[PDB]
This record gives structure tokens, C-alpha cells and sequence, in this order.
């Protein structure tokens, strides 16, 4: 790598593994469009396996973004629209509350407070509609944004419907498989479980448990390479030559909503770039991130702005992801790490990083 990466990466995420405590991490910085890798620690302590370009991590929320990109691919395939109602996809949600709530509001967490968690008693499919039908909102829909795993979730698992497959084969055909992303996983297979980094949370080693549309919120696994090469596929779209993903992946980057400086798009969330610091760090703090805010319709939604700062936090118990990138600028960078530790941190990192080599 450039020196001038290799210098700013070693102060900068040095110093935070350290202020941090993080056994392991991996980070890749785009740079004028190219991965530059970096790794530090151990994916495993007590058998002392090191962090390497191979080591899966898990993405936590970080997934939102393939369920986002995946969705925009069924709507550029005509598979479904944004408008559409809820019960078009699921006619056994009955329950009179579910009138007027669109895949648009589930996609984007303004369907009126839907919980940030499927409560864990859901194990079986009539568990799920169970849950739905009885959920009550505390908001109209379109009103707020209530961050929530329970309505994005639901999203990615009616979007698939229209093409007969499951979410997993869905994502694994449309999207892992045409961007080459073959270490990057829903369900990890046997024959990669050695590469499988342990999280750490208390000095435990833990692995995110089962739970209801995991997949669709929180379930991917990915390597540090298949990260750089998502961020370089959400760079520059038009490097994609299967048409249908190409444009979910610029759907995914439009601009839903507004609320402050920040915009809602599918999975991603994006800020206009030269972006203000302190917005995007304080931001992202959970006592932040995770509360209900008044948002504000962008009717259309604003195609893709190649000058933004697009982004997205990830956790698991044991995990914390980041991935941030300025289309504009050709600029981009994942950290991920065997440990949650705080959001802010994160992107405070990210920021000296990028700012660094704009
Ligand atoms: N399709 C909904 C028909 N109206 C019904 C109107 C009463 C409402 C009770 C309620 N629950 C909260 C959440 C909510 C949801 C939708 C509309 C509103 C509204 O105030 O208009 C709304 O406001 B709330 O404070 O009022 C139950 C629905
Ligand atoms: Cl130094
Ligand atoms: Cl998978
Ligand atoms: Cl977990
Ligand atoms: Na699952
Ligand atoms: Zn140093
Ligand atoms: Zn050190």
C-alpha cells in the first residue's frame, strides 16, 4: 500500500484496537477504487489463530444493506414496487392495522413502531403471523422512523416472494454470486467453520444465536475481501453488468427520507458529502440511532447522490462492523472486529481515515 495509508491506518486503528480492547480485527481501505488489507490480532484467542483476509466476521446489521440492494434488484426486476401494500405479499395479515403499511415503510422503518427486535418466544411460522397480527403501532405510517429489525426484516422476506425463492437462495443467486462474493455467507457450511472468527463480549467467546428473519437483519458472515469487493460494488454500480443489480444496488442509495442531516435509503443510510463529523459520529451513538425521530418524505426519492457519505454500523453480541464509502471520491473503507464495542468509535476512525486521503 500507499505509505501515506499504511501511516494513517497504523495511527488510527492501532491506537482504537488498543483503546478498545478488540482481539481482532480487519479493516480494508479503497483508495482511488483499490482494497489496501489490513489485519491485526486474532480471530480466535485460545487457540491462537491470527486475523487473516480470509477470516469470517460477522456483519450484524451490516446486512440490511445486501436485504436493501436485494430488494431494489426485485424492484428493477419488476418483481415488486414500494407502494405496494403489505398484504399483496402476505394476505394472512389480516389484522385492520396493516391497512395503508406499504413494503416502503417496512424497508425503511417508518411503518409507525414496529419493535427493533422480533421478540425471541417467535420459533415457528405461525409464531411470526402471530406477532404481526397483534402488533399494535404507536405512530401513523410515514411519520416516524423507529429503527427495527422486526420491520426490515419483514421486508426482505416478502420481497423474495414474487420470485419462488427463499431469501437465502434469493440472496445467494442475485446477489452473493453475480458480484463473486464466495466467502460471504447466511448460513456458513461445514468446510468454512475453521475460518469463522469468535466474537468476544465479556471475555466470552460467542456467536450469534438463531432467530427469527436473522437472516434478512442481522445474519450475514463475510470475509474482509468479499466486504471491500460489496463496498467496491456500491462505489461504481455501473462496473456491475447484470442490469437488475446494477440499479437495486443504485435503488438501495436514493434518498427515502429525510430526518436532520441524514437520509434513509434501503439498508444504507447516506448524508450529503462534504459531511459534518460530528453528525455522522454522535449519530451513530444507540442512544441515538435506535430512537424514534420524525421523518420527512422525499417524493420522488432522490436517485443516488455520488456526493454522499453512505454508510452502516453492524453488531452482533460479540462483533462490531462499519462499512462507509463516498462514490464521489472513489473512497471507501470496512472495519470489522471480533468485538461490539462503540459506534462512535467507529466512525470517528473511519473519518480520520477517509478524510485523511481525500
Ligand atoms: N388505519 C388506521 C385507522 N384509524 C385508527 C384510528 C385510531 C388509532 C388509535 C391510535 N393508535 C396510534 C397509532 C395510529 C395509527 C394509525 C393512525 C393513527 C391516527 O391517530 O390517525 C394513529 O394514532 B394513534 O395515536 O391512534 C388506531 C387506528
Ligand atoms: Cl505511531
Ligand atoms: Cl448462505
Ligand atoms: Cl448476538
Ligand atoms: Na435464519
Ligand atoms: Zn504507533
Ligand atoms: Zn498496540
Amino acid at each position: 500500500a500507499p505509505q501515506q495509508i499504511n501511516d494513517i491506518v497504523h495511527r488510527t486503528i492501532t491506537p482504537l484496537i488498543e483503546q478498545q480492547k478488540i482481539p481482532g480485527m480487519a479493516v480494508a481501505v479503497i483508495y482511488q477504487g483499490k482494497p489496501y488489507y489490513f489485519t491485526w490480532g486474532y480471530a480466535d484467542i485460545a487457540k491462537k489463530q491470527p486475523v487473516t483476509q480470509q477470516t469470517l466476521f460477522e456483519l450484524g446489521s451490516v446486512s440490511k444493506t445486501f436485504t436493501g440492494v436485494l430488494g431494489g434488484d426485485a424492484i428493477a426486476r419488476g418483481e415488486i414496487k414500494l407502494s405496494d401494500p403489505t398484504t399483496k405479499y402476505w394476505p394472512e395479515l389480516t389484522a385492520k392495522q396493516w391497512n395503508g403499511i406499504t413494503l416502503l415503510h417496512l424497508a425503511t422503518y417508518t411503518a409507525g413502531g414496529l419493535p427493533l427486535q422480533v421478540p425471541d418466544e417467535v420459533k415457528s411460522s405461525s409464531d411470526l403471523l402471530r406477532f404481526y397480527q397483534n402488533w399494535q403501532p404507536a405512530w401513523a405510517p410515514g411519520t416516524q422512523r423507529l429503527y427495527a429489525n422486526s420491520s426490515i426484516g419483514l421486508f426482505g422476506a416478502l420481497a423474495v416472494k414474487p420470485s419462488g425463492l427463499s431469501f437465502e437462495q434469493a440472496m445467494q443467486t442475485r446477489v452473493f454470486q453475480p458480484l463473486k462474493l464466495n466467502h460471504t455467507w447466511i448460513n456458513v457450511p461445514p468446510a468454512e467453520e475453521k475460518n469463522y472468527a469468535w466474537g468476544y463480549r465479556e471475555g466470552k467467546a460467542v456467536h450469534v444465536s438463531p432467530g427469527a428473519l436473522d437472516a434478512e437483519a442481522y445474519g450475514v458472515k463475510s470475509t474482509i475481501e468479499d466486504m471491500a469487493r460489496w463496498v467496491q460494488s456500491n462505489l461504481k454500480p455501473l462496473d456491475i453488468n447484470e442490469k437488475t443489480l446494477q440499479q437495486g444496488i443504485q435503488l438501495a442509495q436514493s434518498r427515502y427520507w429525510q430526518t436532520g442531516d441524514m437520509y434513509q435509503g434501503l439498508g444504507w443510510e447516506m448524508l450529503d458529502w462534504p459531511v459534518n463529523p460530528d453528525s455522522i459520529i454522535n449519530g451513530s451513538d444507540n442512544k441515538i440511532a435506535l430512537a424514534a425521530r420524525p421523518v420527512k418524505a422525499i417524493t420522488p426519492p432522490t436517485p443516488a447522490v455520488r456526493a454522499s457519505w453512505v454508510h452502516k454500523t453492524g453488531a452482533t453480541g460479540g462483533f462490531g462492523s462499519y462499512v462507509a464509502f463516498i462514490p464521489e471520491k472513489e473512497l471507501g473503507i470496512v472495519m470489522l472486529a471480533n468485538k461490539n464495542y462503540p459506534n462512535p468509535a467507529r466512525v470517528d476512525a473511519a473519518w480520520q481515515i477517509l478524510n485523511a486521503l481525500q
